[PDB]
């Protein structure tokens, strides 16, 4: 199944921090990363008092059923020294959310599938859209269309 995974970095040189994840990614067992986006320099949502993000998306192919990736990307995530507070939408060296599934939604308390906020986010959907420009979600609904109809700004390279 192709996973799409949302990557973010605001903390500790956010490049090195993504060159890192990638890596990181490529080392997953019973995955492959089948293509990976631009980085783009993004404005911060939520607080204002944190630095702008490195944004990208990847697709990684796997076998891991979808809870065992998580345990996986939230692996690389302490190991890049990932830290959380209390206040929502904070800073992070590295923040991996798992935007799609393949077509699955899943409901759990660990996990919910579509992301729930990435069709709100230029900096989730066109990294995404970069890399599956034909991509269609769970509930039928075209990549593609969204984009052009909410015409979220276009994104700056980092
Ligand atoms: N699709 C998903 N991808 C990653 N984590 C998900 C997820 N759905 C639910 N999570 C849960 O989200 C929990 C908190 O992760 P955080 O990284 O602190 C949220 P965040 O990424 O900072 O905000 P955001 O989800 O609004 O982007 C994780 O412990 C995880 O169980
Ligand atoms: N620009 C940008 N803002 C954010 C991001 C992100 O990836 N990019 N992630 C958040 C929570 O994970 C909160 N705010
Ligand atoms: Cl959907
Ligand atoms: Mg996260
Ligand atoms: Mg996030």
């Amino acid at each position: 199944t192709v996973a799409y995974i949302a990557i973010g970095s605001n903390l500790a040189s956010p490049l090195e921090q993504v060159n890192a994840a990638l890596k990181a990614l490529g080392d997953i067992p019973e995955s492959h990363i089948l293509t990976v986006s631009s980085f783009y320099r993004t404005p911060p949502l939520g607080p204002q008092d944190q630095p702008d993000y490195l944004n990208a998306a990847v697709a990684l192919e796997t076998s891991l059923a979808p809870e065992e990736l998580l345990n996986h990307t939230q692996r690389i995530e302490l190991q890049q020294g990932r830290v959380r507070k209390a206040e929502r939408w904070g800073p992070a060296t590295l923040d991996l959310d798992i935007m799609l599934f393949g077509n699955e939604v899943i409901n759990t308390e660990r996990l919910t599938v579509p992301h729930y906020d990435m069709k709100n986010r230029g900096f989730m959907l066109w990294p995404l859209f970069e890399i599956a420009p034909e991509l269609v979600f769970p509930d039928g609904e075209m990549l593609r269309q969204i984009l052009h109809t909410r015409a979220f700004d276009k994104l700056n390279k980092w």
